[PDB]
């Protein structure tokens, strides 16, 4: 297909957060087949940041997730055309995130043009105080509705001094064009980490690896 | 820097259910009646596929008329300005994140606002421009961290009768740190549509808003 | 069925992260005036380990104020009754969920109360019993599918200042099916604690309720 | 060699009941099985005893009817089985994707080798077309519970789903609090336990129901 066993990444983030005006550009490279890829990101306006960087990383695409042969891959099937993804995180502090995705394809180079609202963000919260530390791995349930996929996920950020901080991830997945099928209920386990940053994050390396499975008590 | 009447420019940028699209719009209000009329045009990505009335919120609680005993930490925030955030979720799981930020530069509000409409049923009133309009509402306010804090239970209208409920939640955090800010209270609000062509590319609203006390309130 | 002075009789029981409690009270109200007392006295796990101010609004919208022009769907259950079933869910995730089923006998109401409260941090208000009591408050209230919907965003007070914030729905069920239902409107309820001992083991409580269409009807 | 060291045997007895409302509808259900802790499998046996035939589906009840039968490997600390003689409290929400919200509580308590499960149900807002009210709901989809501790508790949560006849999910987000009654000596990290109940059998109005649970705990995949 149009999926390459290797292909590029270019990011553009628009965001606000508590009220504050941030915009992050950039670029990357991926595996898609094998699930996995590379992002380095820079800030370019509105940095450096007032809130920690991690609730970040899952907005800086699926189609970078590895299925097996019996699994319809829904989001690799989108292209050329692409699709959209849109996602709530709610945070058990109150915090709350809404973004979207708008994913196109040209050459072999993926582009993400995001828009990030984060909001309701407390004070004394671990994002604001730079106190999460990365992201646990994850596991989103997934499930086909009204020819779009939906993913939930019960996913935490770790803390300084060790501790959670946990946020509810839905995000609904749109092909621009029809599916002609979609996959059942299934899964995506999902691990991301920073490879590289500075000191201020205004310029981060990280690193996503994801899988489809079914449950391991599936039956067809 | 709050004269008697001013003017009103936007631009709202948004997504609904993957569904890009953009409006502009201009008018003018009197921030102490508590008054203010819009005309939006859709300038991008239009005729939206969903119904208009979702929208009309986003489209400044400066224009309160607010009593002399309820203290105005919006209209006292000027000429900074301010930004507010809100989350909007309905009954049906459909959720609305917007964003705002005013400011001011001369007599002109301008307001540059980003919605983020989410997960709608292909079948609820949204998406099958069911709403017909909004019932008038009660926000109740509190303060905390130097910022106000607005939560409504509100609810449109829809085309056979009955009401399609919504939470909203909107935080309001001026530019410049308040020296005084108001105590717990309540604004009521009534916002109608004066008139839009058929395809609901040109709309002109209108809102009426007054913040009050509690009626069984002790000082 | 309704009188102007009309008796309570209530029993609650719940859990609170774990810890069963009992309460018992009684009192009395004035249906048409929109006023109410109630004494509650707590008959088992007490005292209750967290604060007792969430207990307040589960201790009967029968006794609400209701203007000529605002259909009273709860005083015209009756004499068969109603249920109303609610959820609170607060600002630091606790969250608790609560019904009554009312019955009529005589000159008085009898409520079955269940609550749960599950979730709430160690750490706040509730269990640290940091809270002072309730602000006044304002439902919005509409129809749907013959039963009344009722919706509050409302706050606690908390000991140095300041808010603990709830949603709260109710949803109430007339058990004979209503040949008439209200429209969009509002009941306005300020709730007061009127004395306690130190631990909160008996607790006298009094409730006025008005309902009201939006003031720019 | 004490009593308190050998208090989870190979079979365990389930005797249990529950009281609960349903859109303001009254219902109680006894049940009583067996399982075997340490396989993370059991089974149960439910009779409608008040307010029945249950008018809405059984299915949300199903989860309802002790995570002390999930198997653990040595490498994941078991809570629930160690909270043991004592026992623990749960409490649940299940947030239903149509506003329907149920709030669940067990107090399971041990003598011999019976648990005792003490049941209480509170169903509300489920809309009256609606899978639920409409009977609609045919069995639970597989789960994955992530668990994580917080201040001496267990923390879990499902993304979980209902399946519907016309094929179609029903959604819920389900968070359960686990609270031994003593404080535990340590607690598990950040894992997840891979459940599937089925219904074994079931009368025509569902006023009697046998229902299987089996029940695992792991790290994640990557982990
Ligand atoms: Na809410
Ligand atoms: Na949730």
């Amino acid at each position: 297909s149009v999926i390459k066993e290797e292909m590029l990444i270019d990011l553009h983030l628009e965001g606000t957060f508590n009220g504050h005006y941030f915009e992050i550009k950039g670029k990357g490279k991926g595996q898609p087949n094998e699930g996995t890829n590379t992002v380095t990101l820079e800030v370019t306006k509105g940095g450096p940041l007032p809130f920690g960087w991690h609730i970040l990383c899952p907005q800086f695409n699926k189609a970078f997730v590895h299925h097996p042969d019996n699994i319809h891959d829904y989001l690799k099937l989108s292209f050329p055309e692409g699709y959209t993804w849109e996602r709530s995180m709610h945070f058990e502090d109150g915090g709350l995130c809404c973004i979207t995705n708008d994913i196109s394809l040209t050459g072999n180079c993926f582009y993400y043009d995001i828009k990030f609202t984060g909001l309701n963000f407390p004070p004394n919260g671990p994002v604001v105080q730079k106190k999460t530390t990365g992201w646990e791995p994850s596991t989103e349930r997934l499930y086909p509705r009204d020819g779009v996929l939906i993913g939930d996920i019960h996913h935490a950020l770790t803390v300084e001094g060790g501790g959670h901080y946990a946020c509810d991830i839905k995000t609904v997945y749109r092909a621009k064009k029809a599916a002609l099928k979609m996959p059942g209920y299934h899964y995506v386990d999902t691990k991301l980490v920073i490879w590289n940053n500075d000191k201020e994050f205004m310029k981060v390396e990280e690193h996503e690896i994801a899988v489809a499975r079914h449950h391991p008590f599936y039956e067809p």
